[PDB]
């Protein structure tokens, strides 16, 4: 899977990513074509393609991780006032990487975003990791 | 809550909706301003506002229900080839109803959708309910 799927390769540590979150089942990385700074992908470590073949428990967990990252962005040095959470199920819904995943796109009041390059993704990653660490400390 | 929040009112049976799904914790209804036919909102029966105050278990479950509706749309007479799942967390992310909810927007190959009126929402509801009933029978 690692040699044929870029998200499997990243999960296996065989392809590069700016990683911001990881647990037993999910990996959160920065998108390489961010809509906004801190645009994050939540990627189940098991390869399935979309909503037709992904266990509900995986979709459920992916959403929960997405929430955690959303909360972090809102308290982070990226100054998020909100977030768009998205799953693009199938090619007709804009799917281009055929390993299921969920987007967390940080938003800011008056950002005039319409639905793609971050001047310093490493900084955005560091800010999100610091915010996630802070949420962890508070619990 | 029912008199001050339109989604609470719908959950309480105090305001109209075309309902397509219901369990102990969630209600799925047709959006009144659909992006596509069968555009569905999944609404937790408990009122919370966004990702900052909604229990993770609720976000997780909302996503699972959204998946079920997505799968139904794909096998339905609305002919969905895919779906966009969205949560708009906060006003900065386009939130306009301040009771947390999740969008399932059916998509079709070559539909040229860009991110709003259904000629027959009752028909779209009937088609989704029939597809959901069919998924239930298969399990
Ligand atoms: N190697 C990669 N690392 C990080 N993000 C990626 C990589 N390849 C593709 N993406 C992103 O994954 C998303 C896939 O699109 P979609 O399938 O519509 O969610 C896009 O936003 C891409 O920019
Ligand atoms: N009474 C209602 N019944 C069904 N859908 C509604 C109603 N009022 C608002 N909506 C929809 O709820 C969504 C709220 O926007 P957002 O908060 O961005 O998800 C919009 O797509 C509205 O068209
Ligand atoms: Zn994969
Ligand atoms: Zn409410």
């Amino acid at each position: 899977g690692s040699m044929s799927c870029v998200f499997c390769a990243i999960v296996s540590g065989d392809a590069p990513a700016i990683r911001i979150y990881e647990d037993e089942n999910f990996l959160g990385i920065l998108d390489i074509r961010p809509f906004t700074r801190g645009h994050t992908l939540v990627i189940p470590k098991t390869h399935t393609v979309d909503l037709t073949d992904t266990p509900p428990e995986t979709v459920a967990g992916m959403a929960a991780v997405g929430q955690r990252i959303a909360r972090a962005a809102r308290e982070s040095g990226l100054h998020a006032d909100g977030n768009n959470i998205a799953i693009n199920d199938g090619k007709a819904a804009f799917q281009t990487v055929f390993h299921i995943h969920l987007h967390v796109v940080p938003r800011r009041n008056g950002d005039k975003l319409s639905f793609r390059r971050d001047p310093d993704r490493e900084e955005s990653g560091r800010l999100l990791r610091a915010a996630l660490a802070q949420l962890d400390s508070a619990e």
